[PDB]
């Protein structure tokens, strides 16, 4: 039994994951003509994530606002640009609400 349930275990967050790929797939082709249908399916994303306690895909991690939680796409809705004073990394603002995000670049 102890395999049994790490096996379901296993592959439930693996759906997960699928799920919130496939709905970022389909924020990114729908955000510039329906933004408010984007940001309703990162936020479906986001509620799988909480669900089965597991992480966005690194392609999608940086494609979102967390504060408001639009579908980011460069020029549109955010400023991309690098900072590498100390530690190089990508400064991501979201320009709908201004709220900025920070990834290490290498
Ligand atoms: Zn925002």
């Amino acid at each position: 039994i102890v395999k049994r349930r790490d096996w379901e275990k296993k592959e439930k967050k693996k759906i997960a994951i699928e799920r919130i790929d496939t709905l970022f797939t389909l924020a990114e082709r729908v955000a510039r003509y329906s933004p408010d249908l984007a940001k309703r399916y990162v936020e479906l994303a986001l509620e799988i994530q909480k669900k089965a306690k597991v992480k966005i895909p690194r392609k999608w991690k940086r494609r979102y606002c967390k504060r408001c939680h639009t579908f980011l796409i460069p020029g549109v809705n955010a400023r991309v640009r690098l900072r590498t004073k100390r530690m190089p990394h990508v400064v991501i603002t979201c320009l709908e609400c201004g709220y900025i995000m920070r990834y290490p670049y290498l």
